[PDB]
């Protein structure tokens, strides 16, 4: 028997070190989805109130803090767009490594019933 | 006598389990990102209740009460569809556990269902 890698209990192993990973990410690919939804409503409703109060509540009273609440606003704007953009990177790079660690315990598991025969020769031989 | 099932009508099975999986958990995903967008109107709304109670000055106060009840009226429709969509979310986690578990059973199954088939090559 020419074994190639390692035995049938490192390969039980590394399933089950990669089954680990696939929920604490799974899990955070849920919340910061939750959270992109936050964001976008929020940068939804920033764009609408801008546009409620451009070109002279939203009544026009004051105009010479009406801008000061346009730099407000842009602020809040930006900022937000900001963090949105982060976590949809992040949301992507979470999918990437599920996606890798999927393959990976689909290369696996046959490997593990392959390492499961030449474990059931050797018992045979002796 | 015979598991009552063939190999190849056992990775029929699978197949079609797998798909269920991939369009339950595009919805679940959608839905799950539909819930932040409710969580975060109901927050605003809720903060923009207090924040008259309590520009944004006082002025009329014989508009600016109706306009709490366009708030409240926009505060529970919103509760209102949040907890139809956690509700959703979460018979959609059911299936996918079923839907996981039938896959976990039938894929040992599999494995029978063909060295059963195997067999059979060698009688005839
Ligand atoms: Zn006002």
């Amino acid at each position: 028997e020419k074994l190639g890698d390692k035995s049938p209990e490192d390969i039980k192993k590394l399933l089950e070190e990669l089954e680990t990973k696939k929920t604490t990410i799974e899990e955070e690919r849920n919340e910061i989805t939750q959270r992109i939804g936050e964001l976008k409503n929020k940068i939804g409703d920033l764009k609408t109130a801008i546009e409620e109060l451009k070109k002279a509540c939203g009544r026009e009273l004051t105009d010479e803090h009406r801008e000061e609440l346009l730099s407000k606003y842009h602020l809040d704007l930006n900022n937000s767009k900001n963090t949105l953009a982060k976590l949809i990177d992040r949301k992507s790079e979470l999918e990437r490594e599920l996606r890798r660690i999927d393959m990976e315990i689909k290369r696996l598991t046959p490997l593990l019933t392959v390492a499961e025969q030449i474990r059931s020769i050797e018992e045979e031989l002796n």
